């Protein structure tokens, strides 16, 4: 019945949740769904045998799904959405086959300290796509309403744009009024901004990996 998360801490500070993809997709889910819940935080390094025996790494997001527990990050999401007894909509349509262009370049990107210009535009003309189709079908990404497709998307730009808003600031152009305005929704919808992760601890504890 109650279902939540065994996760990365935000390392230094084990009270928010932690920087990590899969972490703030499956937090996502539920609290769009607005369902009882359980459980809380790996506090970084502190692994007893309770979670040595959940998360595979010890240091790895998981469900507790029920007192089950899937672990990778679309597997995280599709088990979750099977095994929840409020309706699920598990579809990744055409929607994310554009998502899936988008997600690993910006992530690429903001960790990328190239000459990336003219490819950071190269992450536009995949923008420029997705820009596309909310403009033709109204709402969010999945073309009706927040699905699969936006929980998995949407987790990890919150990242990009705390992320490469501070240490590369590239801020998203407003030609792409899509993408804008809906990240605009994505700070502030109101399970949105209670499950996202602290800017600082993605800031300055993603990247110090990237740099050193």
């Amino acid at each position: 019945m109650a279902l939540e998360i065994c996760v990365k801490a935000a390392v230094g500070a084990p009270n928010i949740l932690g920087d990590c993809p899969f972490c703030q997709r499956v937090l996502l889910s539920l609290e769009e769904k607005k369902i009882p819940y359980k459980s809380h935080l790996i506090n970084l390094g502190d692994k007893p045998q309770w979670f040595l025996e959940i998360s595979p790494e010890g240091k790895v997001p998981v469900v507790k799904i029920d007192d089950k527990w899937v672990a990778d990050s679309d597997v995280i999401v599709g088990i979750l959405e099977e095994k929840n007894p409020e309706p699920p909509l598990a579809t990744p349509p055409e929607f994310a086959s554009v998502g899936s262009k988008i997600f690993p370049s910006f992530v690429k990107f903001l960790k990328s300290k190239d000459p990336n210009d003219g490819t950071e535009q190269a992450l536009l003309e995949e923008l420029k796509a997705l820009d596309g189709h909310l403009k033709v079908h109204g709402p969010f990404i999945a073309g009706e309403k927040i699905t699969a497709v936006d929980l998995s998307l949407a987790p990890k730009l919150y990242h990009l744009e705390v992320a490469l808003g501070h240490f590369k600031n590239w801020p998203i152009p407003d030609n792409l009024t899509h993408v804008l305005n809906y990240i605009k929704l994505l700070f502030s919808r109101e399970s949105f901004k209670k499950t996202r992760a602290a800017e600082e601890h993605v800031i300055a504890g993603w990247e110090p990996k990237v740099n050193a």
